[PDB]
Formats: C-alpha cells, structure tokens, sequence
C-alpha cells in the first residue's frame, strides 16, 4: 500500500553510471561510498542495464569487478543489488540446499511469501541454471510433514484467484477446529491441505470463520498443537496470507534481536523487498516493535555494509 523504497532513478545515465563504477574501483583500493551512491539509487532493472553498458564502456565486466573489489557482508548486499529478481532467489534457494546442512528459514521464507506465478517462475529459472528440480531438491533436504509443505508451495499448484465457495469456508474452518481436538495428536494432514491448497481469499474467509467458532486465532491453534519446522511453515503461509509486510518486519526483529545477527536473513529481505513494500515493512516493523527498522539496522550492523542496508531500509536522520 506504501510500496517500496527503490524506485527507478530519473537522469538514468547507464554509461556515466559504468563510468563512475570504475573509477570508484580503479587503482589499488575502492570508492565503497560511490559503489553505494550509483547502485542503491537505481532499480534492479536499471542495475542489469549498467552491466551491459559496463561492458561496452569500460571493456570489463562489472560483476566481476565488484566481487574482486569488495569483500564480506558488503559484497553479499551489492552482489546481491546486482543480481536479477528471479535469480537471485534462484541462488538462494540453491545456497540454502547445497551440501549436507539445509537453510530451512531461507526455504520457508522463499516459498511461503511468494505468489505461485512468482514460484512457478523461479521453479522454471532453477531448472534451466542446475538442471535439477526445486521440488526434488526440496523433498531430499527436508522430512515429513515439514517437507510436505515445502513440496506442495515449490509445486505452486495452490488454488487461484478468488472465488469464495462460503459452505467450503465453513466446512474446512470446522475441519481444522477438530483436527486440533482429534484424541491422539493434532489432524496435521488436514491443516496442511487447507492451508497449501486454498486461495487466499478463502482462507483470510476461513481464518475468520476459525475465530468465530474456537473463539482463537488460528495461530494460537497452530502453536499449541504443531511444533517445530512444521508449525514454522504453516505460521509462515498465515502470516504471509494476511499481511506479507508484516512477516518480513517479523523476519528482520527476528535477524537483529539477538546477539549478533543472522546476515544471510537480513540481507535477502532487504535486498529482495526494498523495491516491493519496505515502506509497509518499515511501517509494521514499527507498530510490532515500537522501533524503527532504521534503528535495528544502524545498531546491529557497521561500516559499508550498514550505509548499503540503510540506504536499502530508508529514512531516517
Ligand atoms: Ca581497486
Ligand atoms: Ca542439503
Ligand atoms: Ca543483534
């Protein structure tokens, strides 16, 4: 409703844009500050365009450059600036699953947030870049009913548009209330077929109608009777139906929080939500917290890294 931060820039020069990176990078050392205020002030559209006339301009390959450059948490956040959308969620659905361990945050995050033409189109980009399946990947690094989930969101075969069936929205909203009250353990199948299956008007119907007859927020029902990466995901997929802003202003208090600072969290927000909603993120972040996400960033980071993620995050002093 507020929309993003980044925006296109207007003067948009693409070869005084290449020219003014390469002077920040020629020679021993770096402009970081000139990095900053060429990259973070163009859209991710605007940045492809440099790169091409990086190459017909300067006779080098920006990326490249910049990854000799820059090291670090700083080189991730640029690199990451640079990286078009769809890709870039592409290589971090990958960085999650590759080797032994698995980023079940970044799977989550990725899969219950997006749209199925977004999955659709990312499940298509990953095929074309590994020549391997995103489900396939996702079933092998992920177990039971956890990895149910995430198998049905990377199948982006969810219910469309959104055509409001009210005996449906009743009968399933009933069906979740038992399910949580079935003798020996919750009915997990028949809260993860509702909530991967539906479109989403008819689960903001159903959520509604849950209050209604349990007298509790569906959430309250899955905390208490799911747990574990599981109860995550289908926490995700709620939070993600109602207010999408409102889960990754959850997701950044939850990078910063501690002590120190889940960078790979933190930086895949920024860089992936800075030009879709960070005004509506920063706007939530607020109300939950009573903080400005500005804050967070500027307490918990330091350096190039932090100028790149406050110009990211705006405002704010
Ligand atoms: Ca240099
Ligand atoms: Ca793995
Ligand atoms: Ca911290």
């Amino acid at each position: 409703t507020k929309g993003g931060t980044v925006k296109a820039a207007s003067g948009f020069n693409a070869m005084e844009d290449a020219q003014t990176l390469r002077k920040a990078m020629k020679g021993l050392g770096t402009d970081e500050d000139a990095i900053i205020s060429v990259l973070a002030y163009r859209n991710t559209a605007q940045r492809q365009e440099i790169r091409t006339a990086y190459k017909s301009t300067i006779g080098r390959d920006l990326i490249d450059d910049l990854k000799s450059e820059l090291s670090g948490n700083f080189e991730q956040v640029i690199v990451g600036m640079m990286t078009p959308t769809v890709l870039y969620d592409v290589q971090e659905l990958r960085r999650a699953m590759k080797g032994a361990g698995t980023d079940e945050g970044c799977l989550i995050e990725i899969l219950a947030s997006r749209t199925p033409e977004e999955i659709r189109r990312i499940s298509q980009t990953y095929q074309q870049q590994y020549g391997r399946s995103l489900e396939d990947d996702i079933r092998s690094d992920t177990s039971f009913m956890f990895q149910r989930v995430l198998v049905s969101l990377s199948a982006g075969g969810r219910d469309e548009g959104n055509y409001l069936d009210d005996a449906l929205v009743r009968q399933d909203a009933q069906d979740l209330y038992e399910a949580g009250e079935k003798k020996w353990g919750t009915d997990e199948v028949k809260f993860l077929t509702v909530l991967c299956s539906r479109n989403r008007n008819h689960l903001l119907h159903v959520f509604d109608e849950y209050k209604r007859i349990s007298q509790k927020d569906i959430e309250q029902s899955i905390k208490s009777e799911t747990s574990g990466s599981f109860e995550d995901a289908l926490l995700a997929i709620v939070k993600c139906m109602r207010n999408k802003s409102a889960y990754f202003a959850e997701k950044l208090y939850k990078s910063m929080k501690g002590l120190g600072t889940d960078d790979n969290t933190l930086i895949r927000v920024m860089v992936s939500r800075a030009e879709i909603d960070m005004l509506d993120i920063r706007a939530h972040f607020k109300r939950l917290y009573g903080k400005s996400l500005y804050s967070f960033i500027k307490g918990d980071t330091s350096g190039d890294y932090r100028k790149v993620l406050l110009v990211l995050c705006g405002g704010d002093d």
